[PDB]
């Protein structure tokens, strides 16, 4: 049976391995590879959270979150990123995650707010799905692979 929990110091190892094997060129626009035991524990000590899912006591499925911005004018918009395992795909994980983070922040931010590649076509059906907005297009705002990518922004209304 699947649970969500904190992000423990000795799920890290866990976490870079299963992040490093999500991100690639058709999600991300950063260099890869985009994750390391020191820059997830620069961020755990920084504020930014992890929820994580486990199957098992191995691990599954992670979600950080944070401020979007660090000054207070800013301070009421909350960003996340997510990574689901390849093979555990389409079983509720990512909902399940997202379900929790919507219902910690809910008390503390106004609005969600995240960046979604436009070839991130599972993203995009995702996002829609739970209920997300498309708040704005960026065009061709990278080139990928041969193409020119849009970035979608997606937003969420705490209240
Ligand atoms: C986007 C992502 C987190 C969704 O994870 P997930 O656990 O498989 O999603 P869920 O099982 O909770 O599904 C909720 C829903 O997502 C949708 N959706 C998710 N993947 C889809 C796909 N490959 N094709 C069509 N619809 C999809 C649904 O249609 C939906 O309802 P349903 O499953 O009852 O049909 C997962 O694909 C992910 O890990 N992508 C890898 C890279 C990434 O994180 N992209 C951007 C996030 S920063």
């Amino acid at each position: 049976s699947m649970k969500i929990s904190p992000m423990l110091l000795s799920d890290i190892e866990q976490v870079v391995e299963l992040e490093n094997k999500t991100w690639s060129e058709q999600n991300t626009p950063v260099p890869l590879p985009v994750a390391s035991k020191d820059q997830i524990i620069q961020k755990f000590e920084s504020n930014t959270h992890f929820l994580v899912a486990k199957i098992k006591d191995k691990i599954v499925g992670v979600l950080d979150y944070s401020s979007l911005y660090p000054f207070p004018s800013g301070q009421h918009i909350v960003t996340f990123g997510i990574a689901v395992a390849e093979k555990e795909r389409r079983k509720g994980i990512g909902r399940a995650l997202v379900q929790i983070f919507l219902n910690e922040v809910k008390s503390d931010y106004q609005k969600v707010l995240i960046h979604v590649l436009s070839s991130n076509q599972e993203a995009v059906l995702f996002y829609k799905k739970l209920g997300f907005d498309l708040e704005a297009r960026l065009t061709k705002q990278f080139f990928l692979k041969g193409q020119y990518v849009d970035d979608l922004i997606y937003s969420y209304d705490l209240e």
